[PDB]
This record gives structure tokens, sequence and C-alpha cells, in this order.
């Protein structure tokens, strides 16, 4: 039934190994979660995706993974509730291409399509539409929970079953296998954005750009950011924004199939683009960290709330000081925040830089650490595989409140994973 494997995240790090079960049998998988339950525990289970994710939640040293990959099943798609009913192992990919015929958008998309509907409410994903959108979770309607009892639990953001539901919102898998979920879609007419491009020349008017109450006009916005350049060029950004084209705003020759599937001139108005060119440079850098990795690069992921933009531009400053220099710069303005207990996202400065791995980064990101932490930001456990128990707890004032709802729907902590015992939320 299981294999032995060696696991890590993304970018082939931490590595430990695990048995993984690989079927597309839901009893199956109902089956070995029990018998893990009746077991009294042991080293426990832990969902896994497509791995997308760079830390240590995917995997469970010396237990079970569920890769849930094969569960891969959409089951239904209404075009009027916006509504689809899909397996969690479905990736994001396989979705919109599904979905897009009828005319509807994935709500949230992330830098990469490959990530599964399951790994997407675990970590609570975010996109370039965040300030619009909100995160993965705002869209979740319902879904199906195996949870340590073996009982699938359905779950709604409302119901008698709204603890549990936002805590499994960003719980890294740590209530359950989610098993199947309904995502509220984003009505379209067509697979294309029309885009505004902005470079700024300083930090300062990157943050006056994003201040300015334009980010109000556009549902999508993203900046690529420079971290190296000495001030005052540090902190300039290209900044890209935009929305989803009305067939109307299409050029005459892609009027027929508008659903269809996949330095300072830099500045641009009313461009019209697919997916994959409004995302640029995001998919064709996606395989960095894992082509190099794990000696290559350390990603660093934080946010920096709105209020804090002081604060924020001296982390920058510190990080150009530093010596350690990242052209992997993505930057943006979250919006409000969700109702669970360990989303990641709050509204404020967002940036994931790309360290190269040197002598005394380790030491300089523990400093970072810190500072976040201070300023009142937390990191993103799909970013991370490094930071300690005390300083996320910190980072997370929320995660006592998340404990106990999953004490209570995992007493036996059936359910655990490397990065619970390293963050102490097993
Ligand atoms: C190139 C690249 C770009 C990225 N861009 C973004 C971005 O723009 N925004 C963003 O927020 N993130 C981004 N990420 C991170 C990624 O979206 C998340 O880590 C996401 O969770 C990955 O999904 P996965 O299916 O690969 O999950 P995995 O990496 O396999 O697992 C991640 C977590 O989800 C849990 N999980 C997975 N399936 C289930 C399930 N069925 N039931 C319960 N728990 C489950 C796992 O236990 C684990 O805790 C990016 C990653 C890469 C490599
Ligand atoms: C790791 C991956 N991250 C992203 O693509 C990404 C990160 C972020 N982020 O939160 O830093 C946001 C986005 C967004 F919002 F635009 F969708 C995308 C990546 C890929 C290629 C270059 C740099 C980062």
């Amino acid at each position: 039934t299981t294999t032995a494997t060696r696991l890590t995240g993304w970018g082939r790090t931490a590595p430990s190994v695990a048995n993984v079960l690989r079927t597309p049998d839901a009893e199956m998988i109902v089956k070995a979660v029990a018998r893990v339950a009746e077991s009294g525990g042991g080293r426990g289970a832990i969902a896994r995706g497509l791995g997308r994710s760079y830390g240590d939640n995917a995997q469970n040293g010396g237990g079970l993974v569920i890769d849930m990959t094969p569960l891969n099943t959409i089951h239904s798609i209404d075009a009027d509730t916006k509504l689809v009913d899909i397996d969690a192992g479905v990736n994001l990919d396989q979705l919109m291409k599904a979905a897009l015929p009828f005319g509807l958008w994935v709500p949230v998309l992330p830098g990469t399509r490959q990530v599964t509907v399951g790994g997407a409410i675990a970590c609570d994903i975010h996109g370039k539409n965040h300030h619009s959108a909100g995160s993965f979770g705002n869209h979740v309607r319902s879904m199906d929970l195996l949870t340590a009892d073996g009982e699938i639990r359905h779950l709604t953001p409302t119901g008698e079953d709204a603890e549990l539901f936002w805590a499994t919102v960003g719980g890294n898998g740590l209530t359950g296998i989610i098993m199947r979920a309904t995502i509220e879609m984003t009505p379209t007419s067509t697979a294309y954005f029309i885009a505004d491009g902005d470079v700024t020349a300083s930090l300062d008017e990157t943050i006056a750009l994003h201040s300015d109450g334009s980010e109000a006009r556009y549902t999508y916005s993203s900046a690529w950011f420079d971290a190296i350049s000495a001030p005052p060029k540090l902190g300039r950004a290209a900044v890209s924004r935009g929305r989803l084209a009305t067939v109307e705003q299409l050029p005459a020759k892609l009027r027929s199939e508008p659903l269809k599937f996949d330095r300072k001139s830099g500045t641009y108005r009313g461009k019209v683009q697919n997916l994959t060119q409004f995302y640029h440079p995001l998919d064709m850098f996606g395989e960095w960290n894992r082509a190099y990795g794990p000696a290559g690069f350390l990603q660093y992921q934080f946010v920096i709330p709105t209020e804090a933009v002081d604060e924020f531009k001296k982390i920058i400053g510190v990080i150009q000081a530093s010596g350690h220099y990242s052209f992997l710069n993505v930057f943006k303005l979250f919006g409000p925040r969700n109702q669970a207990p360990l989303s990641f996202p709050i509204p404020g400065w967002n940036i994931c830089v790309d360290f190269p791995i040197k002598d005394g980064l380790g030491k300089f990101v523990s400093e970072l650490d810190r500072r976040v932490l201070e300023f009142g930001g937390r990191l993103y456990t799909a970013k991370d595989s490094r930071t300690t128990a005390e300083t996320f707890h910190a980072m997370y004032p929320r995660v006592d409140e998340w404990i106990s709802v999953r004490r209570k729907v995992d007493p036996l902590r059936v359910f655990a994973s490397d990065m619970a015992r390293r963050l102490e939320l097993l």
C-alpha cells in the first residue's frame, strides 16, 4: 500500500522520510487514517498535494504522508451559482481549463497553477488580486474534511462547524484531510487581462503609488521590486496592474474564442494579456530554487502591517545593506484579512525575496525574523522551513485559539507534519 520516500519542500530543503500512500481510492484513504488513529496516534499522518510549498508542512518524517494528487475528479460545475465541486487533488491548471468554457475564472491564482485545491485551502493562498478578492479561503463555500475519528465532516464558513472550517483554512493539513471542496468561481467573459504598467524610481515612489487610491481601480496588482540598488534607487518597482477583459475590449482576432485556455518604457496603458503574459516573469522563474536547490537560494516572504510603512522601509534598507543580494523580488499591498486564525495575509506591505545562500545568511534572516515580528508582521508557512516555534507563535497572536480548535478535532494528534513539530503546533 505505502512507499517509503524521501520528501522535501519545493526548493529541495529539509528532507525527511515518510511512508507515502498514493491511491485514487478514497476508502483506502479513510482506512489509512483510521488505522493511524487505532495505533493511538504514533507519528501521525499529513496530506500532500503537488509539493509546491517551500516548507516542511507537506512531509512527516517517520510517519504517514498521503499523496492526494490521485483524487482529481471534478464532480460538478454550475455557471449560475458559479460553484465548482472538486476533489482536493485537482490542480488549478486543471480547474482553470475545465471551468473557462462555463465563463468561470479561478478566484485566486498564485504564481503557479500547479497547486492542488487542498494545498490552496490549507495554506490559504493569495494572488495578485488579494486586495480585491481576499485569499483562497474567502471563496470556499464548503469542504469535506476527513477527521481523526474517520468521519468525513461537511464544513461551511457560517455553519455550526465554522470554527473548524476556519481552522482548516490556513491549517496546513493539521485538522485532517480535505477530500473535496466547493469553490465559488469568478464570472468572466474572457480569459484575458487588460493591464496598465508603471515604473517607479524609488521606494518612496513605489509606496506613494500604492497609497494614492489607484489600487482601488484594479482588481489585480503586483510589482517586481529592486532590493539590490543603493538608495534612492532602492525600492523602485515595475508595477503590473489590471483586471479581466470584457470581450468588447479584445483585439478583433481574439473575439472569436474569448475564453481560450492558457528600463522605463515598461510603462503602458490598456495592454491586453493572457494569464502567462500578465503574470510574467513568475512562470519562467518558478523553477529557480528547485533547479539550484537545496544549496543555491533561500526564499523569504513577509508582510508588514499597512500602518507600519516606516518599519517596512527600514527592513528594505537593512536588506539592501546586508550584502545578501536578491533579484527575484515580488511585492504587493495585501487587502483586508479573513477570519482563519492562522491565515498568512494581513493588510500591508508584502514581499518575497530570494537570497543566494552565503556565509552569514542564516544569522541575517534570524535578524529579519525579529524585525518582522516586532513590527507586527509574519512569515508564511508555504515559504518557511527555518524559523522557530517561538518566533512563529509570536507572529500569530491567534495561534493558541487555533491550537485549541486543533485539540478539539484531533485529540490523539493523528495529524502531524515536520512543520507542526518544529513550530510546536502539533
Ligand atoms: C513557483 C511558485 C509560486 C508560488 N506562488 C504563490 C503565490 O503567488 N501565493 C501563494 O499564497 N503561494 C504561492 N506558492 C506557495 C503554494 O501556493 C502553496 O505552498 C500551496 O499550498 C501549494 O499547494 P500544493 O498542492 O503543492 O501543496 P503541498 O506543497 O503538497 O502542501 C502544502 C500544505 O497543504 C496541505 N495539504 C495539501 N493537500 C491537502 C489536503 N488535501 N487536505 C489537507 N491538507 C492538504 C499540506 O499538508 C501542507 O501543509 C508558490 C509556490 C511555488 C513553487
Ligand atoms: C515563489 C514564486 N512566487 C510568486 O510567484 C508570487 C509571490 C507573491 N508573493 O506573495 O511574494 C505574490 C504573487 C502574486 F501575487 F503575484 F501572485 C506571486 C516566485 C516565482 C518566480 C519568481 C519569484 C517568486
